[PDB]
């Protein structure tokens, strides 16, 4: 199983629109994840998606299981400083373990 | 539920003995983990322990489940210079979820 997210890095200003892709290959029925690693920390759990179309969503961040596309690409319609973190795409399937991707570096500047 | 390990770095050269301490606390009784964070690229499994007394391995590396102590210290009798990267700590309770530690830089010398 595998994660491939858009590499390196993606720098925003506040209020901007955020798009981060990520793609995905695993045998059977994967739940899908995005983690967030803000600076001195370890990733943290933003939000899951269990099911094909479900969208998961939080802190204003928000994710749709595109199975057709093989896709978990990230969004946020407004992103703001306080945003300025590593955020990973993930899956969990093939046998209990979680599967990340490399992290895109996201800054933000006001 | 929240983990704990040795905060930072911790350097060495070749073939030293190396433990990263990990605490844990979480209520029932969760899954431990440690992944690996190699330079370039994303954190990966590394090895999980189930149930008190379990030892998990891989790589030469092993931790010791001690459900009275709540630890989970990871451990190799010889550090190898292959081996620089962030080590985390993670549990997991009641499936689905894992919480991460910080992470510890490990700097091997040749």
């Amino acid at each position: 199983d595998s994660v491939t997210q858009t590499e390196g890095q993606v720098a925003l200003s506040e209020e901007d629109f955020l798009t981060i892709h990520c793609n995905y290959s695993a045998s059977g029925y994967p739940a899908l994840f995005w983690y967030v690693q803000y600076p001195g920390e370890g990733p943290q759990f933003l939000f899951r998606a269990s099911r094909d179309k479900e969208k998961g969503s939080s802190r204003g961040f928000e994710a749709t299981y595109n199975k057709e596309a093989t896709s978990f690409h990230l969004q946020k319609a407004s992103v703001q400083e306080s945003d300025s973190a590593v955020y990973y795409c993930a899956l969990s399937g093939g046998n209990n373990k979680l599967t990340f991707g490399a992290g895109t570096k996201l800054t933000i500047k006001p």
